[PDB]
């Protein structure tokens, strides 16, 4: 198993915003310098891309960091999927993919934070 990621998603409907709180991961399996990348599916523009800071020398990182998309409508909630990738930063070399999961936004309710604990998959 590649590891387990904990996170929370909030559709801030009044503000057309999706707040993605990346909390922590447990038992990552690349040592590692973990960081998390977010991509909104149906989405090519690098505006669809958000990313957490990088942590050092940990297989159980705690970012506790919130990343926010704006321009999110109910239609986007129905149509889109949040891709969440955990990667390993190898400075001056090649960054390695660790694991991912995806959350269809239609599973979220407006103004209600939903928390997730997911065992990561490969690509």
């Amino acid at each position: 198993a590649l590891g387990t990621l904990d996170f929370s998603l909030l559709y801030d409907q009044e503000n057309n915003a999706l707040h993605c709180t990346i909390s922590k991961a447990k038992g990552l399996k690349p040592l590692a310098d973990p960081y998390v990348k977010l991509h909104l599916l149906p989405g090519a523009s690098k505006a669809n891309k958000l990313r957490t800071k990088t942590l050092r020398n940990t297989l159980n990182p705690s970012w506790n960091e919130t990343l926010t998309y704006y321009g999110i409508t109910d239609e986007d909630m129905i149509r889109k999927t949040l891709r969440i990738s955990v990667c390993d930063e190898d400075k001056f070399r090649h960054n390695e993919f660790i694991g991912e999961t995806r959350v269809p936004l239609k599973k979220l309710k407006p103004n209600h934070t939903k928390t997730f604990s997911i065992c990561l998959e490969k690509q």
